[PDB]
């Protein structure tokens, strides 16, 4: 209920929080502000909307504009040279119960963490970048853990199915590419499954509702380097963080307001 | 660093060693030289090239020239009638930590043992060569193996993953063919998936980094025979084999200089 | 070695014996005559042609002849008025060691043994025919056995992979048609893949050789019934049962003579 | 661990420093860019690629920018007013061993270093040098000479050639040309023989087994005075001189390692 806190974006440390006011959006979706104007600010959105018959969806993007004076006017308009979206349609169940999204829910911190895969690779901008990664998805803690690990490589299009069927375990997909004279897409669909109501296999199962399908792209400007990079990834983490209302949200099987 | 040190190819026993001077080749590639001229000679190459966003790859060539007189000419000019050209694109991770490449590294010296698969296949070159084996990939040691059996004979062209998934497992491609009047390939794949920073899945594995794409294209010669074969293997496992330049800078996620 | 053997094809009890006498056949293959004419006897063939080039065949056929008065002339002319041909293409390994192809042969009497899946079902020729079974491919006895269901059911042709992954698992292949106004065919290719060299999973693996193709085609007559059904299946288990000629040849990686 | 990372390269006093990160490879292309700022960035490439059966040849591009103050529109636009272009396609065939690539980086970096009569044309008045006769280049030990005489520019572009043989001749060429209305472009190539002995039809003929191909072509506008173009060859030249990052992969395995 009411998750609209104002969380930190970006846990820089305290020195220039990317605090953002929470609390905003139309026509189906959420918004969280910063301290400044109109063209410098963070976007942070995250909307809800039933994808299909069984499986409702979870339109999550986040910008990260580089704060710098603008080069097309010489005066003091702050506005961002060049812009990092962050587009992730996170499908979900629903009549599941609540545990099940805790299970999704740290399936999108742990995809994000301090000193692990994406995070400290889209981070350099250079020599790891884009993606393909692994991370144990759900992060339990000692006991039923989902380990991953990777097989085919064709066209350059990966696809990683967990410890179990190519139609029964964590999926995840993504590409990039220059797709015109300046930017380029991480393509980094993140298909996470359902696995929950139950001890470590013992039958209490009845779990419901099937897959999401958080398709990603995140373009990325020819502009960035190794600094602003890191600032764009704390901005994918600081978005699905435990205890924020992005991921609270994606928790309780719920919105905002 | 600096893993450029002269190591023999070919483990013969001492006499006739294909010991190669290190240190070589331009833009972005290696070499190992042999005490001849250039013409007779054994070439072997390895390049690090960062294949895409969050892959780099390794490519690997090894000539095994057959030392033989010139029927070109009645003179004394040293040069190969026919060449064995080893190709061999290991992609990589490389924010992982060190012990993931020696499970790669594992994976390449395995692949071509004393009395194994691939190794006594290629070289009877007959009732046995061209592709399509199996071995442990990762030689750990008694603890932690990788189990890979087989399935799939589409078209004749085999594709194996172990143990886990049909997108989470070390899988390996190939194919043979008489691409013209004289020569024929073997395109043997061998896509190295990454699993380390684990002791046998206890949850501290954070991995980083997805897959590799060893593609390999191994044309030999119709003019071989049983023993210029065994030679052929030699310099394929001379290359990767534990202590020498080629696999050592694969082992450290780096290149030789 | 000469596992040329006078073997009965058909157990069925003593009497009418369809004892066949070995040492025959043309140009690469083998036979196994009955104690009849060049018209109503049944032929026993097994050919081994290296298929690829890591990977060598096995054709097996297996006539299955009605014995009955011919109905083109009225005389005492022996011959059959229609045959259950059986083909099978079955690949396999050569330098693994010899008790990978045991795997193998307990993979073909396994596949046809008394009171199990096909032997019992094409042999009521009717509320059971044609393909698609379950069986412990390797009878190991007690412990190493493998298990293999089945999901797929596309276009009414499947394939079913074991306890492993859809690239490194015992698979199989089928499917049924009226191929023209009289005869229909039993496409049942059974890809056995090898699993050798090794107690339990204990290191001690190093197998090698990829696969093999036992792709079959068994045309049946519809002038067929049950009981000349239960014969057209025990020509079949009477083919590759322990200690005769066709299964022991590829029990020791070895045709006969 | 990680190469192709963060490097030094074109210094000069201590006030600027220029170092490289990375960047991009996309479709086989590296990429290296400096600092902050992209339009003030020195990118520069390097791609491995097998041209046929028997060469090797490759793609390094360098674009050295001009930390310049481009104002229009009342903003202060930090961008380069031109860029460079040493572009270096270099050949290596399979049959010239790992001892012929050694001596040929130090022939195609070690042509231009600072000053020599080919590249002292681009730092200075007499892109000749000398009214354009015999000169020094190449060298190792006491033992071959390179002296590099004059031969010829029909329609305007320049010509070395070496000593006795012309097959075993070191060519080198330079031509003036302004592309447009505000720039004036360059085209200096080099090819690199081998002194070595193609015996066919029984005659020892001396003939170089391949050669270099160190191309760069250079823009200058006529906007930027007489003050940039010194600090450009010492980035061009002085971009790959006997080990650098970018020259030391022209030299050994290290790509940038």
């Amino acid at each position: 209920a009411s998750n609209f806190t104002q969380f930190v974006l970006v846990d820089n440390g305290g020195t220039g929080d990317v605090t953002v006011a929470p609390s905003n959006f139309a026509n189906g979706v959420a918004e969280w502000i910063s301290s400044n104007s109109r063209s410098q600010a963070y976007k942070v959105t995250c909307s809800v909307r039933q994808s299909s018959a069984q499986n409702r969806k979870y339109t999550i993007k986040v910008e990260v504009p580089k704060v710098a004076t603008q080069t097309v006017g010489g005066v003091e308009l702050p506005v961002a040279a060049w812009r990092s979206y962050l587009n992730m349609e996170l499908t979900i169940p629903i009549f599941a119960t609540n545990s099940d999204c805790e299970l999704i829910v740290k399936a999108m911190q742990g995809l994000l963490k301090d000193g692990n895969p994406i995070p400290s690779a889209i981070a350099a901008n250079s020599g790891i970048y884009a993606n393909f990664t692994q991370f144990v998805l759900v992060d339990n803690g000692g006991t039923g853990d989902v380990t991953v690990a990777p097989s085919n490589f064709a066209n350059g299009v990966a696809e990683w199915i967990s410890s179990n069927s190519r139609s029964q375990a964590y999926k995840v997909t993504c590409s990039v590419r220059q797709s015109s004279a300046q930017n380029r897409k991480y393509t980094i669909k993140v298909e996470v499954p359902k696995v929950a109501t139950q001890t470590v296999g013992g039958v209490e199962l009845p779990v419901a509702a099937w897959r999401s399908y958080l398709n990603m792209e995140l373009t990325i400007p020819i502009f960035a380097t190794n600094s602003d990079c890191e600032l764009i990834v704390k901005a994918m983490q600081g978005l699905l963080k435990d205890g924020n209302p992005i991921p609270s949200a994606i928790a309780a099987n719920s919105g905002i307001y």
